[PDB]
């Protein structure tokens, strides 16, 4: 299988990426360069995450000691609730730029389709603890991102967590400039995303997969919700491949023609998630990997399900 996959802007995506969120400050600019070490060629980040400026150094290091060409880099951020607004999209995607030390980035993604009050907080709250929404639309701040594109700041826009009606609306927007190019979604054999995958792809959308191993340290986690890492039906399937059951996780979402974007700070981890492009997986395995479908999501939020742009209230 190849190693990158053919965008609708005409640019090509490497179909493994390093994600970034969680990843300490002070660990994460080895983590990067370590993955560029190893073959690492895509990495998502985003302002929200708030160690972009890290990422960016190792980025700058590697760039600097010509280990890779800015060209076949692909780097992803995303767009932040708090910057919906027409006259703080460019400034926000600009501090992007400058925290990663670049003059332009590959992809850039609306990282959430409903737009929060502008200000120092990222999820700014009433004294109930409902977000304070903005009144923005996901029209307009497809228009803005247009103008990025238009402006040589992204090579790409597209979306995060857009349902299908949302999806929809963008692809039919009055005066459409561009369509997105990818949709990035949690995806993983607990919440297998059939229904949304199909429809993006049917549009030459293509979808990202994160959370792909399930995000043991997403900070919400209960001793008691389900384990990818753990279920032995999985790791059944990767002994008998002689592989990892994250490496299974990992060369799940690729065979369906999705991108996967599975984080670590952890060296080895690093080194084994990239070990993915020399196996394959049966139709029977992925049909199996498919059964086990629970409709289970990493990242929903409650203070946020009023926003009348929240995305997980739809079927897909
Ligand atoms: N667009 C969005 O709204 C959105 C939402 C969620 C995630 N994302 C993106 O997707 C990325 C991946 O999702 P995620 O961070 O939620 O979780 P994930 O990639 O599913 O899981 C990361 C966790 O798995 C561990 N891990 C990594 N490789 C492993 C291996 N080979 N064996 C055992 N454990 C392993 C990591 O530990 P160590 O790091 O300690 O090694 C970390 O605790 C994010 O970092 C972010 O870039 C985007
Ligand atoms: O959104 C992500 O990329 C990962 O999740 C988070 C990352 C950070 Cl730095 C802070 C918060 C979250 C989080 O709570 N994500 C879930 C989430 C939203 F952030 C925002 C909305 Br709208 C819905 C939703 F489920």
């Amino acid at each position: 299988m190849a190693s990158r996959i053919l965008l609708n802007n005409g640019a090509k995506m490497p179909i493994l990426g390093l994600g970034t969120w969680k990843s300490p400050p002070g660990q994460v600019t080895e983590a990067v360069k370590v993955a560029i070490d190893v073959g690492y060629r895509h990495i998502d980040c985003a302002h929200v995450y708030q160690n972009e400026n890290e990422v960016g150094v190792a980025i700058q290091e590697k760039l600097r000691e010509q280990v890779v060409k800015r060209e076949e880099l692909f780097i992803v951020s995303k767009l932040w609730c708090t910057y919906h607004e027409k006259g703080l999209v460019k400034g926000a995607c600009q501090k992007t730029l400058s925290d990663l030390k670049l003059d332009y980035l590959d992809l850039y993604l609306i990282h959430w389709p409903t737009g929060f009050k502008p200000g120092k907080e990222f999820f700014p709250l009433d004294e109930s603890g409902n977000v304070v929404p903005s009144d923005t639309n996901i029209l307009d701040t497809w228009a803005a991102m247009e103008e990025l594109v238009d402006e040589g700041l992204v090579k790409a826009i597209g979306i995060s967590n857009f349902n299908h009606l949302q999806v929809e609306m963008i692809l039919n927007k009055p005066g459409l400039k561009y369509k997105p190019a990818v949709n990035q979604i949690e995806c993983h054999p607990y919440l297998t995303q059939e229904k949304l995958i199909q429809y993006c792809q049917s549009k030459g959308i293509v979808v990202t997969a994160y959370s792909p191993l399930g995000s043991p340290d997403r900070p919400w986690a209960k001793p008691e919700d389900p384990s990818l890492l753990e279920d032995p039906r999985i790791k059944a399937i990767a002994a008998k491949h002689n592989k990892t059951t994250a490496q299974v996780l990992i060369r799940f979402p690729m065979q369906r023609n999705l991108v996967v974007i599975p984080k670590s700070v952890t060296p080895e981890r690093i080194a084994e998630n990239f070990k993915v492009f020399d196996f394959e997986l049966s139709s029977q395995d992925m049909t199996t990997l498919l059964s086990y479908n629970r409709n289970w999501r990493v990242c929903a939020l409650l203070s946020c399900t009023s926003h009348k742009d929240y995305p997980f209230h739809e079927e897909f």
